[PDB]
């Protein structure tokens, strides 16, 4: 899905609204599962892979996107608030070849929050990010962009189809 996408630079937050046919711990399966993470973590052409995921207050997750043509771009996850089953707090990295902060692209704090329609769940996460030149260049990556393919890749994890997904999403 992906029913609205929200950007306010003002605040320095980036909020992307999808709603999915399953219960509030169904869709939060794909954030306490690694597996089920890197099933949809990153676009369609780049799928994450988790080395580690604690999934725990103060814990951390090493993961990195296996592109297109086998290009390898590490990043680093750290969880800041697990409620459950509906809020979830962490903070997106990048990593370079050697598994330090990209300085280049900074750190966001991403909000994960479910919200129970009855037989169905709407998720809301909002990227807050530390400076606005920051969350420029994020733009300018268009991780905005493909941040919304995930989530996307997120109906085809729920849902899961015939395929799940062949990668046919070809649009920008």
């Amino acid at each position: 899905t992906v029913v609205s996408v929200d950007k306010d630079v003002e605040a320095l937050s980036f909020s992307i609204v999808a709603e999915f046919d399953a219960d509030v711990k169904r869709v939060w399966a794909i954030w306490e599962d690694p597996r089920q993470l890197e099933r949809w973590w990153g676009p369609p052409t780049w799928p994450a892979t988790f080395e580690t995921h604690e999934f725990t207050v103060g814990g951390k997750a090493a993961y990195y996107m296996t592109g297109p043509d086998g290009t390898k771009a590490r990043g680093w996850w750290q969880f800041t608030t697990i409620e459950a089953p509906d809020h979830l707090e962490f903070d997106d990295g990048f990593a370079d070849e050697h598994g330090a902060p990209v300085d280049e692209l900074g750190v966001t704090h991403a909000t994960v929050k479910l919200e129970p329609l009855e037989n169905r769940t709407r998720m809301t996460i909002i990227s807050t990010f530390e400076s606005e030149e920051q969350m420029q260049k994020m733009a300018e990556m268009g991780m905005e962009e493909g941040m919304r393919e995930a989530i996307e890749q997120i109906d085809a994890v729920l849902s899961e189809p015939a395929n799940a997904l062949e990668h046919h999403h070809h649009h920008h």
